């Protein structure tokens, strides 16, 4: 599913991301735009053989199981495929674990490069939240 901006903003809020570890909602919407273009089905393969999955481009070297990333962990206890669903629950739950791991939202390269330090409130402007 390809979310609208406010539709995603509204779902993230319901699943408890707004201000999660002190990250306001616009951070999370901005990270999703630049990671996945708001598409739950996005995948991207990395040089090290791992793959990034879903609207929040969660990596299979540490967080989910894809069966093809040798020696990797599965810290979220889930199949990677389950982060491609139209229901963003699994993505959100796993992202809460990632943002808690010590590096905050710097875990997401496109957040660091494209969202950090910008006016992230724009990403929720206009929305009925
Ligand atoms: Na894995």
């Amino acid at each position: 599913k390809v979310f609208g901006r406010c539709e995603l903003a509204a779902a993230m809020k319901r699943h408890g991301l707004d201000n999660y570890r002190g990250y306001s909602l616009g951070n999370w919407v901005c990270a999703a735009k630049f990671e996945s273009n708001f598409n739950t089905q996005a995948t991207n393969r990395n040089t090290d053989g791992s793959t990034d999955y879903g609207i929040l481009q969660i990596n299979s070297r540490w967080w989910c199981n894809d069966g093809r990333t040798p020696g990797s962990r599965n810290l979220c206890n889930i199949p990677c495929s389950a982060l491609l669903s139209s229901d963003i629950t699994a993505s959100v739950n796993c992202a809460k674990k990632i943002v808690s791991d010590g590096n905050g939202m710097n875990a997401w390269v496109a957040w660091r490069n494209r969202c950090k330090g910008t006016d992230v409130q724009a990403w929720i402007r206009g929305c009925r939240l």
